[PDB]
């Protein structure tokens, strides 16, 4: 479609509707008593443009899948996103009034409460990698015509994270992305490092592959031209603004950042920019072209049951490829992303079968959570990211800022422990089993064969939330049978007799060092149940105190993880205060270092002769 | 002082070095059977000529103060890194055979206990931050002539916390500062983005800052050049490499990221660059300039008792940034790094008393803690980085491996959990007490007033390995006196008496929470124990469980965080098993939203009503 070229009654209203929308951010946050109402006021002309000449949407209906994307990257200017859709008719003007309140859903950063927010932002940098996934999703898997814009603020681009996503943007060629940078000079405690060096600001966007175009961001005639010409690159508008742009006395200055304006200024300063407003009429929302696909929201099964052999030997890892691959023919909702370890994750088997639905995301693990993220918003595909679990801690804030968001990404980090030997600590996922528990919306698979692994897959895919599987190096015997029945919160006891000692609780390689212990105290006429937990949270409470009270009340816990946050911690939090249960913990007490996997199973006290002699002194 | 323009006879040593370099990292990795000698092979003439040309260092004390630096950001070349200290006649030449055992010091990724090692690499993307926090410390503390050089790999350069680094480094003008960037095109399981279009990668150094130079990586002659000139700027040698130089069949070929050479493959490649040496002599390492001063390593002790009064009402974050100027008069090593949060967690206050030690990291977590470590390094100063602890977690994999690399820094989070009210959950660490307690060198300081969180700047500042403290946006009565005594690993009894029902376990807002349902429930006649742990890790479980068996065996836990990893999961932990102890938590169930305060505290659970409400519970 041909660019509308506004007359200036068109550009008028546009310069009345970034007015209107400042009064609201001030009457917003002077009544809420906190807030940011000058990083609101610096991007007023740019709201008022996308939201009334660029973008297309239905304003009363903001999560169809037609509509252009919006993202605020800047969450704290909520007041005055709130502001634009209560100007396109959707929020009522009164609720504005309410941001912040318990009482209300306009909360001080936005979330996808809101029917218009679809990634919560908050934490600075993320926005522009969720931008990134919807604007794959519609180039790519969607192949539909909606845009997507993110506005991102100027201290906000120190922020690594944001220069992953420019990165991403120019190497996927995504020509549908726009990034609209604030630069109104001000950080929230200083100046922002390059001030109004707008130069600076146009070489770095254009080294990273995008067009950029320097712009008065206070001109609504300069953003309605710069945003109406399309590129076949990813397009930054660098705006040139002023943080409290419109507010007398405040525009420019330091030491205002996440300050409201007392009663008596908010009402002097309204009134000022009242004056300046010609109309009290509002321009309408324009609505989208209408083909983005149907997209099925059907539960995802496996073709066929596990194919494995009992007595095989296969490391998770690659049981993972297998089975992700194997969903890949069932589904072609699921995609793939890895980063740069698709080889050592063995996500490599399914972008060979599937190469349209596999994201390379390259190093860079923050960028690769967040595109999952925006490639999983109204649920436009189910994605499934991989690396080490290990560097999964490099996307912890995307990870916290995902289960704000209310997201359903899947994400299986492999290489789990000091079970992988030789490379040593850096590349040992020993705190990983702590930091997806503290995710308040989390499943934690750690799948102890292939089997396990296959099944975890299944039910990943089809479990809300932010499912983590946990997979490892190496080489364990199946187990189970291939039509064992497995679920959420379902533990399996894989060893049992009427004389067992004590419950021994393990998982991965220390499952198969607990049996391996098993058959050395056999010798000495000492019986042990063994217990697989298959998931870490939620955990099967009843199962494991039906087997402690099988077994003398006593509970042993061994894992390839840390004291903290794993698997004996989750344990002990469960059954504590139960009348007659006792816990011993084996886990890894210090940071480890390289050697052969059983040498390090041995020399941090968690392989089959750590577990039996705990066992025998137990018994005493 | 002068560059020495190299004869021919030295270039020649210098490429016999290299090919030495090749040999080595071969024969090593042949012998472990794993590790990556491509990686080794690209870099070997850039290693050659740091450590037999540029460098100045005192060969047999690597970690002299007075020794230029380097950091191997691509830490999996270890082995080359291993090489050069054998060749320098650090290592005996024979240990380098011993590669990744259980018996030997020389693993996987470089980790400092080895002298030659400063920091722990393994993790992508995080030398070059670590590397510009010594160089900040040699320009602006030491004062010192010693230059800092850098080596990373492009692949790595996808991390955004690199990008952080480059905008840190010429924001600061480190121009003692070299990056060398290993342009070898691949990664592990693919080309790299931009492959060997080398101009891209000098647009990019550029506008970031950096004065940047393309050479010919394999060429002794052009590598000592561009290293042999200082600039006023940070400067980046960006070196076309090909991975696997000099393996003749492999190099500049994909599949062999991380793939040794079997023995019969290597003993041929061995003797075809062995044909490639002229002299078996070697290149003797150079001296440094010694002009790094002396630093003073006594116990730091506060000048005077906090000053303080029962009764007054101060936040702990305050608290926080008052303490902190405090101890910077007492000592000269303490300098504070803050992420363009300063008036929020209150280290502005250091900044204006000491702004020489304090260093504006901006809105870039993960490179604010690199920086930490770097400037902790050969103990020249005590780090206390600052910002909300919500952001930690965008720092977290930078946390991991600053334990590994057995780092003393402090770190204080701000705004913690849902008490900071009408920002929202973006701004709320819920899981903060999890991740450091997974962090396994660290201390966990939850100060519960503002002398609590003055005793705990002391011990930080005082105490070895990753500490953490937990501050607070409420203002809370101060409830110890000034001349309470401290100590890691120890509690307080705040309320006691003869007939407790309950020891109530709270901290911050929730200790506070506490002593207001305890004046709740003696309007019924009940009476309860309070106890503040002071350290969440670790935790005092002696007067833990001997307050237990004065209340009856019961144990209330409240806290503003999730439930998986913190107070609750650590007392539980510590208790599991004896008998007549029971324990119950209150904890922050789900994601929360925005509301005043004190709604907050209502809504999750962990106010002095619901306080109240269990303990009658438990009575009953
Ligand atoms: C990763 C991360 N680190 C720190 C913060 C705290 C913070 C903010 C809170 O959302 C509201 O004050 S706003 C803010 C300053 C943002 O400055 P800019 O990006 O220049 O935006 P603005 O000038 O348009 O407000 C910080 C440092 C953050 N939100 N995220
Ligand atoms: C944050 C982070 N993410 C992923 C990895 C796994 C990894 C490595 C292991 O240390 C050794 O294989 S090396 C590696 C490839 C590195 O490629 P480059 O930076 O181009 O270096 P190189 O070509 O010089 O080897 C990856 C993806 C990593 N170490 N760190
Ligand atoms: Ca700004
Ligand atoms: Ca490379
Ligand atoms: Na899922
Ligand atoms: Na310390």
């Amino acid at each position: 479609e041909s660019y509308h070229k506004p007359d200036q009654q068109k550009l008028q209203a546009l310069k009345d509707t970034a007015n209107r929308l400042r009064i609201s951010s001030i009457q917003a946050t002077t009544a809420a008593g906190s807030g940011h109402p000058t990083s609101c006021c610096s991007a007023a002309e740019i709201m008022a443009v996308l939201f009334f000449h660029t973008m297309r949407y239905k304003s009363q209906d903001p999560r169809n899948p037609h509509n252009d994307r919006f993202v605020l990257s800047k969450g704290h200017a909520a007041p005055i996103l709130y502001a634009v859709w209560a100007e396109a008719g959707f929020l009522a003007e009164a609720e504005l009034l309410n941001l912040r309140k318990i009482s209300s859903d306009l909360d001080g950063h936005p979330v996808p409460k809101q029917a218009f927010t679809d990634v919560a932002t908050g934490s600075l940098g993320q926005g522009l990698g969720a931008a990134c996934g919807m604007a794959y999703t519609g180039k790519y898997f969607d192949k539909a015509s909606y845009r997507v814009y993110c506005l991102l603020g100027d201290g906000e681009l120190s922020e690594g994270s944001v220069w992953e996503a420019m990165a991403f943007a120019s190497i996927y060629k995504l020509d549908n992305l726009v990034a609209i940078l604030d630069i109104n000079r001000l950080g929230q405690s200083d100046p922002a490092p390059l001030q109004h060096q707008m130069d600076i600001y146009q070489k770095r966007c254009e080294a990273f592959g995008w067009h950029a175009i320097i712009v008065d961001g206070h001109s609504v005639e300069e953003l309605c031209k710069a945003f109406g010409q399309a590129k076949h690159q990813p397009t930054a508008i660098i705006a040139k603004t002023f943080k409290g742009r419109g507010i007398t006395g405040v525009e420019d200055k330091e030491s205002w950042h996440g300050k409201p304006l007392p009663k008596n200024m908010a009402e002097q300063i309204i009134q000022e920019i009242y004056s300046q407003i010609q109309s009290k009429k509002k321009i309408l929302a324009t609505p989208p072209q209408e083909d983005a696909p149907s997209v099925d929201i059907a539960n995802i099964r496996m073709p066929s049951l596990p194919s494995y052999k009992v007595g095989d030997k296969i490391a998770t890892r690659k049981a993972y490829g297998q089975a992700l691959a194997k969903l890949g023919h069932a589904s072609d909702r699921i995609i793939a992303l890895d980063g740069d370890t698709k080889n050592s994750t063995f996500s490599e088997i399914f972008k060979k079968e599937h190469p349209d639905r596999f994201i390379e995301c390259y190093i860079a693990e923050q960028n690769m959570v967040s595109i999952a993220v925006g490639c999983a918003t109204r649920n436009r595909t189910v994605p499934f990211c991989s690396t080490f679990a290990a560097f999964f801690t490099r996307a912890f804030d995307q990870i916290r800022m995902a289960a704000i968001s209310e997201s359903n990404i899947n994400l299986c980090g492999s290489h789990c422990g000091v079970s992988i030997g030789e490379d040593g600590p850096s590349q040992m996922a020993l705190e990983d089993l702590a930091m997806f528990r503290s995710v308040p919306t989390s499943t934690v698979f750690y799948p102890s064969d292939g089997v396990a692994t296959e099944k975890a897959v299944e039910l990943a895919a089809n479990t809300k939330g932010i499912c983590f599987i946990r997979t490892s190096r190496p080489e364990n015997a199946i187990i189970y049978n291939n039509n064992e029945d497995f679920q959420v919160g379902q533990a399996k006891v894989v060893l049992k007799s009427k004389d067992d000692q004590v419950t021994v609780i393990g998982a991965g390689v220390t499952l198969h060092e607990a049996l391996a212990a098993a058959e050395l105290l056999k010798k000495e006429k000492i019986n042990i149940r063994v217990l697989d937990p298959f998931t870490i949270k939620p955990l099967d409470r009843k199962l494991i105190l039906d087997s402690a009270r099988a077994t003398k009340g006593r509970i042993l816990t061994v894992e390839d993880h840390y004291y903290e946050g794993g698997i004996g911690e989750a344990v002990s939090s469960a059954v504590v205060g139960e009348p007659g249960i006792t816990v011993t913990h084996l886990a890894v007490n210090r940071v480890p270092r390289s050697g052969k996997p059983a040498e390090l199973l041995k020399m941090f006290g968690i392989d089959r002769d750590a577990i039996a002699q705990a066992v025998r002194g137990l018994i005493t």
